[PDB]
């Protein structure tokens, strides 16, 4: 069911949140070597997740379910908004700008906080 699909993208999330916190350890810690894998690691999950969310929305669309759709604009927006700054972080490790890598790093935490409730209320919207 779409709402299956949707806990499995859900579980996906929780793995970057995973890998994202060990990799923010590694980045405080110098191990640049564990940062580098561990940002390959994140750009796959978040292809893998933006895929799946991609493919609720337009089951949502074509079931006409139209609270689950509006909600899923929103929350996929809000996705590419971290995508975007996911981005930026990789580019600031490539180029060695901690300063900028720390900045981006807390603001995509932010991003993703605030987007809970959001991803709460589309698991009982589906
Ligand atoms: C953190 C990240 C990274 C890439 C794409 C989306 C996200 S988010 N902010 O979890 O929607």
């Amino acid at each position: 069911s779409v709402k299956s699909e949707y806990a499995e993208a859900a579980a996906v999330g929780q793995e970057a949140v995973a890998v994202f916190n060990t990799m923010k350890a590694a980045f405080q810690n110098g191990d640049k070597e564990a940062v580098a894998q561990y940002l390959a690691r994140l750009a796959s999950l978040y292809t893998r997740h933006e895929e799946l969310l991609n493919r609720i929305l337009e089951k949502a669309r074509r079931e006409g379910n139209k609270e689950a759709v509006t909600l899923m604009n929103e929350f996929t927006a809000t996705f590419q908004t971290g995508k975007s700054i996911f981005n930026a972080m990789v580019a600031a490790f490539k180029n060695g700008d901690d300063d900028s890598f720390e900045s981006y790093l807390q603001a995509l935490e932010k991003v993703t906080a605030k987007g809970e409730t959001l991803a709460d209320q589309i698991a009982k919207a589906l």
